């Protein structure tokens, strides 16, 4: 009963700024750390978050008793008293979500942190915007995410096929495809790991 049910639910619970920072890290392939007493809640978090990535981009250690580095996983679950190394705590390339009992999910308080820095990537804005509109049916949200994800994976394919070979050509192509901006370029690079 105390689990995340959707992206939208997760957004309601964590809050808008926190969700956006969390989602940006998921999308870019940065390490996502969840520290909780509750194994199932954490599993539900990952089940929800993974829907934002191509299935090939997911490497999960669901509930570890020690910190594991990024090469080990991009999704990491943790026991409550596990200690996170300083480089992680201050990293701009990881996000930590810590769950505690508070004084759906009312009994928990969530704190989301990351090393301090943005505008994109585009799929994030589009995803956040869909979650935002409370007038959206669940099926619409779900089907839109699938589509959005597919559109972005296609761009990855197009980009891979294209750079099988000037160099300024790539930016030009990307520009037509609406994917020239710095974050979009970073996302495509990461998403390419989800392809052979």
């Amino acid at each position: 009963l105390p689990v995340f049910k959707s992206l939208r639910h997760m957004r309601q619970v964590l809050g808008a700024p926190s969700f956006r920072m969390l989602a940006w890290h998921v999308l870019m392939g940065n390490q996502v750390i969840w520290k909780s007493r509750d194994v199932d809640l954490v599993q539900s978090a990952f089940e929800v978050l993974r829907t934002m990535l191509p299935v090939g981009c997911v490497r999960i250690i669901p509930y570890s008793s020690q910190y594991e580095e990024a090469y080990r996983c991009n999704f990491l679950g943790l026991s409550p008293h596990v200690q996170i190394p300083p480089h992680v705590l201050s990293s701009e390339f990881a996000v930590i979500v810590e769950v505690h009992a508070a004084a759906s999910l009312s009994k928990y308080e969530f704190v989301v942190t990351s090393g301090s820095p943005r505008v994109g990537p585009t799929i994030l804005n589009k995803i956040e915007a869909a979650l935002t509109n409370q007038n959206l049916s669940v099926d619409v949200v779900d089907q839109a995410l699938v589509a959005l994800k597919e559109e972005w994976m296609n761009k990855v394919k197009v980009l891979f096929k294209f750079t099988k070979v000037p160099k300024e050509d790539t930016q030009k192509l990307l520009s037509i495809l609406g994917a020239s901006e710095e974050d979009n370029v970073k996302l495509l690079k990461f998403w390419m790991t989800g392809l052979s």
